[PDB]
């Protein structure tokens, strides 16, 4: 499914993410944006460490969701990776909790630093009644 802006506003401050960790709303939205274009359906093989980022939030699975075919992997989050991959992003948003429940929190995702980081982002929910 592919949300629409403000859709995906009033979604995910249902489901808790503003200000999570200290995390705006604004900025997870900024992030999604920037990671799949708002797609819950996207994935991007890394050729590079045979890794996949999964979802909405591309959400890689070296780390936090099982594939079975990545190298060293770890399951953090305790998913399939498929199961970011649904239309429904419940599973997406308790992952990406988990993610920023460690130390480099947001930073994690280097999108957020080139187009998110130390910008203006309210734009990314403005006029979503959020």
């Amino acid at each position: 499914k592919v949300f629409e802006r403000c859709e995906l506003a009033r979604t995910l401050k249902r489901l808790g993410m503003d200000g999570y960790r200290g995390i705006s709303l604004a900025n997870w939205m900024c992030l999604a944006k920037w990671e799949s274009g708002y797609n819950t359906r996207a994935t991007n093989y890394n050729a590079g460490d045979r890794s996949t980022d999964y979802g909405i939030f591309q959400i890689n699975s070296r780390y936090w969701c099982n594939d079975g075919k990545t190298p060293g992997a770890v399951n953090a989050c305790h998913l399939s990776c498929s199961a970011l991959l649904q239309d429904n992003i419940a599973d997406d948003v308790a992952c990406a909790k988990r993610v920023v429940r460690d130390p480099q929190g947001i930073r994690a995702w280097v999108a957020w630093r080139n187009r998110c980081q130390n910008r203006d982002v309210r734009q990314y929910v403005q006029g979503c009644g959020v």
